[PDB]
């Protein structure tokens, strides 16, 4: 029954590494997958992994009793500043489970209902900016989505105003974040990481990190002595004790969690909104249908928590977007013990598998032949979607803890955008996906014509 795993051109000791050599890795890995099937091996200096593309195999990979979350080289490098923060820590390290039980309660239907008003605050700013543009001006979508998602997480999770709508250029923190992330993704290429040439990178990496820290310092400083009568993420982060250890998160960790949530809590949500708006302008009828919904439901100056939850179709657009381009391209797992995958590929305790989510979301045995066609209607009956065929948010216990937070925000913002403006792809934008571990539409710009609706 055994069938051995294929793999791309060998290329000496550098391994399969040269098959990439690009700032658009994932997109290359997708092409490779189009050739080699549902699975292939990928090697590099001191590491090896198998890339999965089918729901058949990924369905097994998602078996928690057999495979656990693995820190891919990517997250390993990303850890140089994130540390044992929920996203970059191992499932077994005390810190993960500890922080998980302590922070999770900040994502209940309760905390969410509390966040809404704050989400609206920032949502109003974004609508306001656009309302105030002059005729000859246009909008830089990703840039503004980043101002939103970032300001939203800062307000809701730390009661700190980044005030990105009062800045001409990306807030200093963002400039450093995207550079640190870019550095990490590019480091997966570097054949010899300590060789002089990269002395600039190291010099600059410690710098960008300091920037992020300084930001944290100022946040863990602003809370220090103000109306601390608020109970948000940062609150239950300093006044939270693990119900099974009586031990709260120490200083070193609380730091990492903030830096963790500030990045994981906006960057990919920024991309979602960007791709969503991208697909809406390139698919007029779909945009129309959603516009119809946004207006029919959002009948007040500001959206109510209930009204957002009613934005069914808007929510479908968001999933269809995440399907084609999951802003978090992949997550990895390793075999907990020795086992056989799909009854054909033998694996050894420790071996790691890599989930190529974009490809997973294109398996024609799950979605059909029009996989590249943008159809929100696909999510009409969520119950019918096969188990583990749609995974924009990771898997199991190590799945996105911010999922509801993100989808509620994106739904709110997209619903309002659609309520207050008509959109125009005035340059017939050509989709250019920029990679920095995550995915976003580079240089996507549009013009927006107000429908002139109050607030
Ligand atoms: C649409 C936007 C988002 C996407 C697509 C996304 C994607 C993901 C994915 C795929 C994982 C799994 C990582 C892995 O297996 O290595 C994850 C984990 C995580 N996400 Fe999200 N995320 C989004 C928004 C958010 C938001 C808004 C927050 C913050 C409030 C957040 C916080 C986290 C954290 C803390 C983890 C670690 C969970 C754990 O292991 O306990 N994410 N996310
Ligand atoms: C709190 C910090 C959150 C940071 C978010 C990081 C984003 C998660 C997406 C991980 C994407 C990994 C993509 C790996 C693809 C790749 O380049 N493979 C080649 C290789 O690993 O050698």
């Amino acid at each position: 029954t055994i069938k051995e795993m294929p793999q791309p051109k060998t290329f000496g000791e550098l391994k399969n590494l040269p098959l990439l050599n690009t700032d658009k890795p994932v997109q290359a890995l997708m092409k490779i997958a189009d050739e080699l099937g549902e699975i292939f091996k990928f090697e590099a200096p001191g590491r090896v992994t198998r890339y999965l593309s089918s729901q058949r195999l990924i369905k097994e990979a998602c078996d928690e009793s057999r495979f656990d979350k693995n820190l891919s080289q990517a997250l390993k490098f990303a850890r140089d500043f994130a540390g044992d923060g929920l996203f970059t820590s191992w499932t077994h390290e005390k810190n993960w489970k500890k922080a998980h039980n302590i922070l999770l309660p900040s994502f209940s239907q309760q905390a969410m209902k509390g966040y809404h008003a704050m989400m609206v605050d920032i949502a109003v700013q974004l609508v306001q900016k656009w309302e105030r543009l002059n005729a000859d001006e246009y909008i830089e979508v990703p840039e503004d989505m980043t101002r939103l998602t970032l300001d939203t997480i800062g307000l809701c999770g730390f009661n700190y105003r980044f005030n990105s709508f009062y800045r001409d250029q990306p807030h200093p923190f963002i400039i450093s974040m995207i550079r640190a992330l870019d550095e990490v993704m590019n480091k997966l290429q570097r054949a010899n990481p300590d060789d002089p040439a990269y002395d600039e990178n190291k010099r600059q990496f410690q710098e960008d990190i300091k920037v992020m820290n300084d930001l944290v310092d100022k946040i863990i400083a602003d809370r220090k002595a103000s109306g601390e009568q608020s109970d948000d993420l940062l609150t239950q982060m300093l006044n939270g004790k693990d119900p099974e250890t009586g031990e709260p998160l120490d200083d070193g960790n609380i730091s990492y969690q903030i830096i963790t949530f500030l990045i994981a809590g906006h960057e990919t949500t920024s991309g979602l909104l960007s791709f969503a708006l991208y697909f809406l302008v390139k698919n007029p009828h779909v945009l129309q249908k959603v516009a119809e919904e946004a207006t029919r439901v959002l009948v007040d100056p500001v959206p109510s928590y209930k009204q957002v939850k009613q934005l069914k179709y808007v929510g479908m657009v968001l999933n269809e977007a995440l399907r084609l381009w999951p802003t978090a391209p992949a997550f990895s797992l390793y075999a907990k013990e020795d086992t056989v995958l799909g009854g054909e590929y033998p694996l050894e305790k420790g071996d790691e598998v890599m989930v190529l989510i974009p490809q997973l979301h294109r398996d024609k045995t799950i979605w059909g032949d029009d996989v590249e066609e943008f159809r929100p209607e696909r999510f009409e009956n969520p119950s019918a979607i096969p188990q583990h065929a749609f995974k924009p948010f990771g898997n199991g216990q190590r799945a996105c803890i911010g999922q509801q937070f993100a989808l509620h925000e994106a739904t709110l913002v997209l619903g309002m955008m659609l309520k207050h403006f008509d959109f125009e792809d005035h340059t017939n934008y050509e989709l250019d996906i920029k990679e920095t571990l995550t995915l976003k539409p580079e240089g996507f710009v549009v013009k927006a014509k107000s429908k002139k609706i109050p607030l």
